[PDB]
């Protein structure tokens, strides 16, 4: 049975003010760019609707040689941070930011279009973009969170299935790593190893995985290690709805139409795909640059960082606007524009200013403490008296060096002392 | 280590009311016009999106006459003007108003358009306007503020790299002057330095720089003094979606598409750049015309005016509305219509009514204080017992002689009195 | 140094309700319509974006013979009128109504326009139609309101200016007027004197004056009798981007743009003019109908209706629906249809209640104050015992002298000031 | 002078639950359709854009048998039911409905059109459809709701006036019944009388009238009987902008465009008529399916059920989707279609479910009173022992005589009313 946190880690008055400076990365928006180096000064993929997983890093509290040794004795009790305040900073001015596919798989316009219809025998794919679906959200955690997402499933039986079917859809939780792409409203799934079109969504997603993440595991977890705060802010709509060219798989069924004078008629494409709208962006649906106390956690861990490390999920698409570059092909530009004599660049900028106060607890370390602690994680007495993490992606923000406990010198250090 | 104004600057009972008389100015919406003169009688860029930075001067309250010598004595006291209350006031009636270019980089419409498509080869730039992204900043301070804009940075390295290559993006920090160009939707950047087109985004902003607030960096300043009240409220959405054309200088990958039957076709133009829009007006969302009372700052510096001046940044982007004023050729029109009979001309009109609630504030002269003013700064002190911001253009608010003491006399005055 | 009424103006507790009947006009909502009579027949101009401002003359609480000689002495004190309760009565159906020019200067959509290019040589003037901005607006006060607008400024020096330049902008202050024309998403200005075109904006406004009220120096106010009273609430957005026809007065600088092959291309129009909006009209936001109890104003006069009178200005644009009245040219019709068998009118509608609970105050006249009352207005001691200059303006009349009543709960406005305990 | 029914009519604590089974009405929405009989078995015009108004008939409480006589005594006392609680409740799934015209007068759109213009010479008529304006609106009394509408007003004077010209227009109040026509975003008029070219507004009310509830006259009424509970809540955009066709009646003045080169040129169409729109229809605007309490009226009747009666007067629009029923002309289908093959209905439903809290109330008939009673209405007396003009008027009829329950906790409303102690 699993005991909450809360009735054998005694907190103190000791609390620590902590912040990364400003973190900024540019690049591409839809994709890797590589340029042949002198390997390598390319472009990497930087888009608004990636996940930013920050694996912050804190100082071991026993090894902290700050605090004297009338906080605790090393010999029957062990120190942890405990996290008590977030506040994520976003940095660039809020925009919306297209995402698109010159060889988009759209056949027909299916809403209210009378203009034309469209001949099936020629690469009818059309130059569409779209912005995507709004998401923000925030998990904060020990743990990297777990995201969903639908792959290709393995085969049902052991039975030879023909070329062309539709494959088994599986539901897989994997952890949430930092360049990961968010649901976008085309849903989460594997865009690569689900169509071989390589032309039903745009590029930022058409060879990628879009990941969910799976509230309703995480929240379910004994321990509660995954997720501890959790905030979450979504809105899409339909904005225009098409057609998908290629054979239908599945056989309409007779029963729901009727063919009309010529008995031949082959059925119009019924396979239709809405495109994702994130409307307005307004900074009163604003979810970050704002202080976040955590005082109950939604689990049993109540926001206690074992290992002394924090993993800190964050998506924000508000701010997808796109900077377009463009350079001259000729030395200096004569006073007349061609399209040949300039070159276009799209580069994505994001930036963020990570602050945390934390607070300093004791453990005592007893018998059925301890042996709790043991079948918990074996590995957290280890620790006291390798890592399976480091095989994921995750952005590095180390902060042993930036622990201060002059919270008054900090901005969430004050709006922190506003809570005595 | 920096410590809070409240702990070594005593406030006092003695507040006065400032107030400027209407500020108003008129020019053009998207550029400077020379004319000729008699040098100049030339209309200025007044734009709705201009950054507004109000350099208000404060009389010597050490100097000031008014106050008997029971307040302070000039022994071991000076006096320094705290602000207290603010109100902005606005003038002309809401409305909405349109930046453009004759020669907008539009090649085509990618979102759902049936009509048809656009050859590459020929002068593919249409005549496009929009409305700008909607914004309503306010920053008050005794320091400018601190905006930051994307720039051509230096060359990576003493590399020689081949013209028309993209150049590197580097983040800048800039003191907000008067007249500066907010973020439109189009991001925070140097489209002078990083768009050698001169068509990728209207006149307001094609040889500008669009600066948007570093309130990441002013927050995290030791002293505050850059920032310590602070308003914002935008909104934007994609209204049209459209293609840049122009060579593509990123190879789009060919992992993400299938190049169809033409197995030597050009793929599409894939850099995506949809119009801004600022959605609806209301005054519901105003901002301005309210009365603020600064109780708490953001950072240490309580509102108090060192130097006895203040720094007010506004943006209203709520009163967008263009006149068009036409006047006819001929002496008196005769009674038929043609464009050729008739000069069209567009002004932009932005009005302004400043209102500030200052409280009088001594400062014992102290040892450890003093010496930590001399370490924050020597001129402080020096003044008691040049320039730098001279070097950048401010709209001046001369309040040496517009200081009143019968707070009842004024708005902001009666609306501060319904306080105690 | 100018004092607030409530330190020289003793309030008591005698109330009383006003109200005039339904009040109502109708007419053709873009201009007048002149019919040769038997003069006269015609039709105003009654808009929905039209200012409504009411002169409500009170009946002299001196001459008043209602009270008894306990309440005051005429010997030291003087009565008042106090305004307390306002409650703004609308008629119609919500409705949103279009103002439009059959020759409105629209010559490219820039809005995403693959629909073609318009020939600038020609007569390039489409038919267009808007619904106006929405604007809902409110202010009382003793003293007519101050508006604000754009005009033809004074020539700026004895300087000889070439026909066509673009005339100085000057902003004016003028008393807002009923018939008045509210800002409607073209801006506050002088359409007549600024826009030789007739083309610019709907025949609404392109002859007329668009004012917007100066709430900057009302509530500047030194008395404040201009307004004591404010309620505003406005809504627009850009629904179509539009092109304007016309010699570019202002020549677009060579460094914002690069020409193109044909060195000798003429830069398209790039005065750009949207078409307002007012988005939907929900009785959510609607801002009458309701009562509104003045208990401390803007200004140092809280209410006090001097000289008896009180000015309402009043804006309501959600209410803009125009009847569509057609009448057979023929006695009886044909069963046949044919649009020149059929004569087609616009016509709208505005209708009011107004509603005010007033209360009874005293003014003694001491020294130091009446001197000050002096220095206000000397016409306020004189017009007591120790002309106009209104007449010049047009306002709607509302005579109260006979509507005064002190039954409050005979009243619906009356029954809800009673609730105040 | 009127006196509040608080003051002569004191309450006691016997409440009941009275409310009527589910109501269900359905028809075609927009006109009459004769079939002929055996007459007759044709379908009625059921359209949600019609006012449902409920005449409630109460069992006389002084005829009621159930309660003791040491409540009252028949002597000096008499009986009369007043309204605490009331719930309309809502069946149908919330939609939007279309409303629409094969010959409805649209000329040009005025909306930023560069498609092409329209020659007036033939029939331009094109078959359009709109949803109307949403509206929610409920009244309770005990007398009839009060409507305005705008008609055909009386010649002005005993004037021979020339056909074709737009006649006078005169606003009516008139007892709104179930049936009528609501506002629907083309104004509150008489479209029968003002538009001979029954091609202006849809078919829904092209040939009716639309009435909008004069909250004015029925606020300002004297014993507040025609409404002492009311919500509205009601919404409109323009969604397209057109022009009409037809000789334009009144003369565009000169003074307001400059006609061009072609200065023999009629000014196009510069009637404008925007199509309505509700926009968005949500649960969250839902104005029914809640109870509502009553303890203060708005006038001075303070919900009283005179004559044991109550009249409900309802709107709601939210719910105004049409089904679209069709049958095979052959017998059997052959399976392809042909849409000579098919007969397209389109039907309306309304479903409706009463509920009342009603409270037991005594009247001491004494002198003052009583006299004061023969003043409000002699057939209050009349109709105790101390015709009918509303049979001339159409209403639903609900008789709750035999609905009335003191167990107020056998129905949903009545435990909603239990949490009030």
């Amino acid at each position: 049975k699993v005991v909450s946190t809360d009735e054998y880690v005694t907190r103190t008055s000791i609390f620590y003010h902590a912040g990364s400076s400003r973190l900024l990365t540019v690049g591409h928006p839809y994709f890797k760019v590589p340029k042949g180096g002198n390997g390598r000064q390319d472009v990497p993929k930087v888009s608004a609707y990636q996940y930013r997983v920050f694996r912050v890093k804190l100082p071991d509290p026993n090894k902290f040689g700050l605090p004297d040794n009338t906080v605790y004795d090393p010999n029957s009790q062990r120190l942890v941070w405990a996290c008590v305040g977030v506040e994520i900073g976003r940095g660039q001015p809020l925009g919306v930011g297209l995402s698109g596919h010159p060889l988009y798989n759209k056949l027909d316009d299916t809403e209210n279009s009378h203009v034309a219809s469209a001949v099936d025998t020629k690469d009818t794919r059309d130059n569409v973009s779209v912005d995507y679906k709004q998401t923000q959200l925030c998990i904060i955690g020990c743990v990297p969170a777990i995201g969903e997402h639908w792959t290709k499933g393995t085969a049902s039986k052991p039975t030879t299935v023909v070329q062309g079917d539709c494959p088994p859809l599986e539901l897989i939780n994997t952890p949430i790593e930092d360049g990961d792409m968010v649901d976008t409203g085309y849903g989460a799934m594997d865009f690569k190893l689900l169509q071989d079109n390589k032309s039903e969504v745009p590029l930022d997603i058409c060879q990628s995985i879009c990941k969910y993440p799976d509230y309703l595991q995480m929240s379910a977890d004994a321990y509660g290690d995954s997720m501890f705060f959790c905030l979450r802010r979504e809105q899409v709509f339909a904005r225009h709805f098409w057609n998908r060219s290629g054979t239908m798989g599945d056989q309409l069924p007779e029963s729901l139409y009727i063919k009309g004078t010529d008995i031949r008629a082959n059925p119009g494409s019924y396979l239709y795909s809405p495109s994702p709208s994130g409307s307005v962006v307004t900074s009163d649906s604003q979810l970050f640059n704002k202080p976040y106390w955590l005082h109950k956690a939604q689990g049993l861990n109540n926001g206690i960082c074992w290992h002394n490390q924090l993993f800190l999920t964050v998506v924000d698409t508000t701010r997808s606007t796109n900077l377009s570059v463009c350079a001259s092909t000729t030395s200096s530009i004569p006073n007349v524009y061609t399209p040949t004599s300039f070159k276009e660049y799209a580069r994505h900028v994001e930036e963020f200013d990570l602050q945390f106060i934390f607070q300093l607890c004791k453990i005592t370390l007893t018998t059925e403490v301890m042996s709790y602690i043991h079948n918990m994680n074996t590995t957290i007495l280890e620790d006291w008296n390798q890592d399976p993490y480091d095989k994921l992606k995750f952005w590095p923000v180390d902060l042993k060096e930036r622990f201060s406990a002059d919270l008054d010198q900090f901005p969430l250090g004050r709006k922190f002392l506003l809570q005595l």
